[PDB]
């Protein structure tokens, strides 16, 4: 109801962004084939998504202000940011699908395959990162907050990127690293690379667009935005396998990469020493035999029920947590993005 | 004899940068092994250099401030701005060896092409970048300038990867490019993508150290700064192919790799039709008997007697802009630049 409303004006607003960015054509017209190349970049990247945290950002804002405050510039800063969300998410995709070496991602052919592109893929990449505070300087460099969604932005991206070596030193390609597979790592690593950016960032950085920057409201918030943040994740690698591809828009990389994914954790705790072995010999390769008696070996061992109990039993945890916690904020907050989420 | 001082100074102090940046370990044990990649990230990656950068930071601001002012704490500051550009730089290798297939660099191998690193390297290399910001927030988030150089790090990252996208744009792999080596075009690239960089930033950084952020001032010290700049680049080039790899610490790719270099855009000027062609079947190849070839034929053209001319040329040019643009600033600042640059 609520983001099926200003989804369509959050996605009509990316025309601006994209003029915006590159309007200095007559100025500059040496690098105007840079700038194109940029152009094309965000056209393909920044769109297609579910525009989730983009969003997140500007329904955030709406209930965060006193709508005499939400004048026309106000809600110009308030999608601006929603779309530099967008950006960050862009880029860490760009370089993720390059070294998840995935095939498709929203529906279409990655950005790093195209051919033509390649590699060029990480520069491209960085520069999605660098549009996020090309904006901030733009639209919000005379407010009180210009600064507090920098260091946001940025004490953001290195949590993910803690999170992403995690993901990674836990999964190296050959080595059969079942002992690493332990739900203290796990709750580690989808912590620092999914739910501070995916929820504590868009969050947070309406706050900040409200005037609101206590540590300790922030802190609730994060208390609260940390666990949306993390079953986010463990629904990521549940549809990784058992998810349409249709519909997730991309195809996973899981077994093959031999990822510390949610499902080999419980997979791992509910083995019989033979099954242990079984999931030895076939976790962390290419070969579609071997992926394949691994999806069995999950559903020998009913983890896809096990998956619908995580649901409700988060479902009424994340709930206890937005009552123990939500205020002095409105509520709806945490329960708009709960609907959004939940199925 | 200035930056021979203040190397080692400079180079004690990477001690302390990587003891700060990895200091949080009983405080979050659970990351402790995404801290140890990063140190041996640092190790690796920041360190081989000429160190030129993160040193003209430091002998910048002695040169910038009245030694009155110089306390413990402010040159504490001094070289940790110092570091930051190393780390900035470092990001721009680990991506920049990726995308340009190199092999060796600094007297060993690519971080990249390390066995068991492979393309995480994408990921460490953004962890450099955000190090830098980290710093920031540590040593100087109380500082009048705090902003200011967060700005110029940026700002400065984003024309760098500008450039790098024009580089890359005009030497795609496979499509003989000549018609694209124009010298306007390369004006424009080593603009973007060197000059700003490794020139206007160290410089443009202690500016703001020593509270001085005057536009005029700025924008003069940019005029010099881009020429030194982008000689620079011209140098880095000739070396690529007439450099000595015990002393470059690196091996060149600009031929193979289809690039617009200083060589390549001089000889197009100087070709007879049948040189233009063979050239043509030349550049743009791995295979060695192209690549020698086209060695041969800028050496058929006394190219590195013109490079021998170009260097006293804009030694000159360069001495100029000193005198018509360095005050109120002390001359010594740029002087001091240009002996460590010019053979
Ligand atoms: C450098 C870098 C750092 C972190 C990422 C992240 C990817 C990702 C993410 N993507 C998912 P996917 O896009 O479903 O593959 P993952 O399982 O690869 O992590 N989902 C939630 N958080 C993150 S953070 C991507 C790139
Ligand atoms: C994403 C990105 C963007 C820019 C770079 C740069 C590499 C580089 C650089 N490296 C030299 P090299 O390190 O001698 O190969 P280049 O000819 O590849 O540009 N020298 C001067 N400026 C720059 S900027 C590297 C990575
Ligand atoms: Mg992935
Ligand atoms: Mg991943
Ligand atoms: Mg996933
Ligand atoms: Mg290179
Ligand atoms: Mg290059
Ligand atoms: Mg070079």
């Amino acid at each position: 109801d609520v983001y099926a409303q200003e989804k369509q004006d959050f996605v009509q607003h990316f025309s601006q962004i994209v003029r915006v960015l590159t309007e200095d054509e007559m100025g500059h017209p040496e690098i105007g084939d840079a700038i194109a190349r940029l152009k094309e970049v965000l056209e393909y990247n920044a769109i297609g998504g579910k525009y989730n945290r983009g969003l997140t950002v500007v329904v955030a804002f709406r209930e965060l202000v006193e709508p005499r405050k939400q004048d026309a510039d106000s809600l110009q800063r308030a999608w601006t940011v929603g779309w530099c969300v967008e950006l960050l998410q862009a880029f860490f995709l760009v370089a993720d699908d390059i070294m998840d070496s995935s095939l498709t991602r929203r529906g279409q052919i990655c950005w790093y395959q195209k051919p033509g592109v390649g590699l060029d893929a990480i520069n491209d990449a960085n520069l999605l990162e660098a549009c996020i505070y090309r904006l901030l300087k733009l639209y919000c460099r005379e407010q009180p907050y210009y600064l507090n969604l920098i260091e946001l932005f940025l004490q953001s991206s290195y949590q993910t990127e803690i999170g992403q070596t995690l993901d990674l030193l836990t999964a190296p390609q050959g080595n059969v690293d079942l002992v690493r597979f332990t739900e203290k790592r796990y709750k580690s690593i989808v912590k620092y690379k999914t739910a501070f950016y995916s929820f504590y960032l868009p969050i947070a950085a309406a706050m900040y667009m409200a005037g609101i920057d206590g540590e300790k409201e922030h802190a609730n918030a994060k208390k609260i935005l940390l666990e949306m943040g993390e079953f986010f994740q463990i629904q990521d690698d549940y549809l990784d396998l058992f998810g349409d591809p249709s519909v997730t828009g991309k195809i996973g990389t899981d077994i093959q990469d031999n990822k510390c994914s949610w499902l080999v954790v419980q997979c791992l705790q509910r083995a019989t020493p033979e099954q242990y072995q079984i999931l030895k010999e076939n976790y962390g390769q290419k070969e579609a035999e071997k992926v394949a008696r691994v999806k069995a070996l999950y559903e020998e061992l009913d983890l896809p029920a096990v998956f619908l109990q995580y649901e409700e039993d988060s479902y009424s945890h994340i709930m206890a947590l937005i009552e123990q916690y939500a205020a002095p904020l409105p509520p709806a907050v945490f329960l708009g993005l709960a609907r959004k989420i939940y199925k």
